[PDB]
């Protein structure tokens, strides 16, 4: 049984031009791309998205420092949510563990690199606010029967 | 004092074609090559190799996963049986520590890409088992006054 | 809020011939390099550097080991003192996380390939020891918007 989860790489990502590292440290567990898009996100997407802390006062700046191109992605495999908030670390890099994500290219929670979903019921959200139905793509991996028991 | 410990890449190592990183990973802490082959494991062999797990349920399963091409080696270090151990991380690749082979290439304990020594008394079984004396080969790394306090 | 801190690539690092390698864990995660230095240490030197050990029965042989080439290094960013001292894993290879650079690279403490400093008074002495003020540059990183929050 496989889930899917939403990982964004959030602009720091792509102007530090780390995007193929991370899809690549994805890509060797054997983890499937389901979906994958560039956009820019918006501060009407980006409310929706962080709605969770609408009203709070960190949340402004939040949104400017997500203002900016982001790759969407979305993820499959076994335990793919929990695994995927494992291999990001910490929220803080500082607290992050070494091997990790935010670990091993960040210093500050504002600047880290990446977002994955936290639950069953956020990827369910996220996937479908940040993409359309036809962008997640159904296929097999041919190495299957090495990557799954 | 060095020991030596039985490392064998499975087949999900062989045919996911990363037997050259899994080799660096070790030779990167100047642990030293003693005994290398490829060779293709066999039922009879599997279960002298894991007659620890005689009668167990999932043995049987786990012998037919094991049927396939193999990469046995040994490697020397200071402590290297435990170290080796630490290195691969946790049977299940989900609870293996980030950094460790089986979190950063693996999902399923069924699929965990490498086996290694779980003591001294082990080691010396499994190294017998597969690799006969004169197999073993003895030298000296140019950089150990380097490696070894 | 940025400090600075004193890393320093022991012999074993020079010898093994990956400095490059050390260097680049540090530039990944957006750290400045403010300062470097390629020297041969010297026992008088390392007896200030290694002061607090004065008296003890290791500190001769230490001395002995780190008599060679050295890359004197500062590096900056947040919280970088206690961040660079978790990046190189514990004393002891052996009992340090998967992912530092000790367990990624070394065996023993006596060969565990880097120094850094281990807080802010530490830091302060080692960098005013090893290096002049002319010889620390200051300069802004172009990526910091994507660095720091
Ligand atoms: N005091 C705070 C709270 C959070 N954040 C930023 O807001 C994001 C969302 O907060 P949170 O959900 O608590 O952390 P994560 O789930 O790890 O972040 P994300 O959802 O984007 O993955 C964090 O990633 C972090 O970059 C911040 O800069 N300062
Ligand atoms: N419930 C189980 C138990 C074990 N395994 C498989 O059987 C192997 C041997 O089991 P065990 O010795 O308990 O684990 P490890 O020592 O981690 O595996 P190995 O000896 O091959 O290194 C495991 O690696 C794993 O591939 C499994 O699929 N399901
Ligand atoms: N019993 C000891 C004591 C220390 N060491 C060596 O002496 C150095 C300094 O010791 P210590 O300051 O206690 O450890 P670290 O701070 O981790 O080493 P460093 O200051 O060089 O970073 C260690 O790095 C280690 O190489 C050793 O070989 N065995
Ligand atoms: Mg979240
Ligand atoms: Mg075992
Ligand atoms: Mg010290």
């Amino acid at each position: 049984h496989v889930e899917q989860t939403y990982l964004m790489i959030k602009p720091d990502g792509i102007q530090r031009q780390v995007v193929g590292e991370i899809i690549s440290r994805f890509e060797k567990r054997g983890y499937r791309i389901a979906a994958m898009k560039l956009t820019i996100a918006t501060p009407a997407i980006l409310e929706e998205h962080y709605a969770e802390h609408k009203g709070k006062p960190f949340l402004p700046g939040l949104i400017e420092k997500m203002t900016g191109p982001v790759l969407c992605m979305v993820f499959e495999g076994v335990d793919v949510i929990a695994q995927a908030r494992k291999m990001m670390g910490s929220t803080r890099p500082g607290e992050a563990a070494p091997g990790t994500i935010r670990a091993d290219f960040c210093q500050q929670a504002g600047r880290n690199l990446i977002h994955g979903s936290d639950s069953a019921e956020s990827a369910k959200r996220e996937i479908s606010l940040w993409f359309k139905p036809e962008e997640i793509q159904s296929y097999k991996l041919a190495l299957s029967d090495y990557i799954f028991e």
